[PDB]
């Protein structure tokens, strides 16, 4: 993958992820912020979901409670190259375990 179609499907992902929390509408309290390119998810018990890019990499990291997941982009959609996941599948597994209500974007 070149860096341009990086900067433009890391771009895409970023604005959707801030899109779709900034829609968030349910029970629970949900935080999102951006630092340094770094989206930093803060939950009401205390516990965070972190994205950041990886450059070099070219692929997109995920840091929940639980583990850590590295993605790249695979037939239009960022698969976790351990285990073939999509990033939407964990990312809303993570947040509905770790925010204790359904957080879905489908």
């Amino acid at each position: 993958m070149n860096d341009s179609e990086f900067h433009r499907l890391a771009d895409q992902l970023w604005l959707t992820i801030e899109e779709r929390l900034d829609d968030w509408d349910g029970d629970s309290d949900i935080d999102c912020e951006i630092n340094g390119g770094v989206l930093t998810i803060t939950f009401e018990n205390g516990s965070k979901i972190i994205i950041n890019r990886q450059e070099p990499l070219h692929q997109v990291w995920l840091a929940t409670k639980q583990g850590g997941y590295h993605f790249d982009l695979k037939g239009d959609e960022w698969i976790c190259d351990r285990s073939g996941e999509t990033f939407w599948d964990l990312l809303e597994q993570a947040a509905t375990q770790q925010a204790g209500e359904t957080v879905s974007f489908r």
